[PDB]
């Protein structure tokens, strides 16, 4: 399904914001069929090339919280757990939650609270000790609003 729009394409300016929010909006829906095939000569996608970049943009951020996964970070993902959710608690403590239901401390203060560090699920490399979680920490801190 390919459509052409007279209006110009996307620019670095971004979506931007309007002075006043629209009182009325139109509902939008997407078609996702659970049943599909690939062996068939026809392909589910169209002739058009998919997204040039593999990393998927971050999800729309709710206050002090975002969902993150290996898909977002691409090979950079250092954790063995395929995904996890990041949250800043009212206590100004940044922690990482894994699908397993275990909470790990991202920042120093959470560690002070006696929460275990992400290390048990952190990948070890051939050299240079373990793979840094610095990137994950930065994201959570942004949600915390520190600064």
């Amino acid at each position: 399904h390919h459509h052409h729009h007279h209006s110009s394409g996307l620019v670095p300016r971004g979506s931007g914001m309007k002075e006043t929010a629209a009182a009325k909006f139109e509902r939008q829906h997407m078609d996702s069929p659970d049943l599909g095939t690939d062996d068939d000569d026809k392909t589910g996608g169209g002739r058009a090339d998919p997204a040039h970049r593999s990393p998927v943009p971050l999800p729309s951020p709710t206050s002090n919280k975002q969902d993150i996964s290996e898909a977002n970070l691409a090979y950079l993902w250092p954790l063995t757990v395929d995904h996890g959710t990041i949250e800043c608690l009212p206590s100004d403590n940044a922690v990482f939650v894994a699908p397993d239901g275990t909470t790990y401390a991202l920042n120093d203060r959470a560690e002070k609270a006696g929460h275990p560090p992400i290390t048990p699920i952190r990948a070890k490399g051939s050299g240079g000790g373990y793979i840094s979680l610095g990137a994950l920490l930065s994201t959570t801190l942004n949600l915390c609003g520190k600064g």
